[PDB]
């Protein structure tokens, strides 16, 4: 299995660890972790280039967002591998093109490195 981690650090209190595992080179990439020091509600969860959308993560009342995701779009290998890209949790929600009418500041960010 191929594995990676992102350690999200921000300017303010936002921080957290994100794991990625992919059993087959074309199968889904499992994504998990928690992120702390967020405002309650949805927060844009992207993979930049330095965008790819992993949707949003959801923070609870005291700022903690547990992330458990399975994504068959992202991959850790191949021409569009996310290793060496930067994982980003944003200030506002990604409305995913359904805002009723982009995702605010980057609050905390982390490079997706092989583990
Ligand atoms: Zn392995
Ligand atoms: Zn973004
Ligand atoms: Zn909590
Ligand atoms: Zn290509
Ligand atoms: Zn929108």
């Amino acid at each position: 299995a191929t594995k990676a981690v992102a350690v999200l650090k921000g300017d303010g209190p936002v921080q957290g660890i994100i794991n990625f595992e992919q059993k087959e080179s074309n199968g889904p990439v499992k994504v998990w972790g928690s992120i702390k020091g967020l405002t309650e509600g949805l927060h844009g969860f992207h993979v930049h280039e330095e965008v790819g959308s992993l949707g949003n993560v959801t923070a609870d009342k005291d700022g903690v967002a547990d992330v458990s995701i399975e994504d068959s779009v992202i991959s850790l290998s191949g021409d569009h591998a996310i290793i060496g890209r930067t994982l980003v949790v944003h200030e506002k929600a990604d409305d995913l093109g359904k805002g009723g009418n982009n995702a605010g500041s980057r609050l905390a960010c982390g490079v997706i490195g092989i583990a």
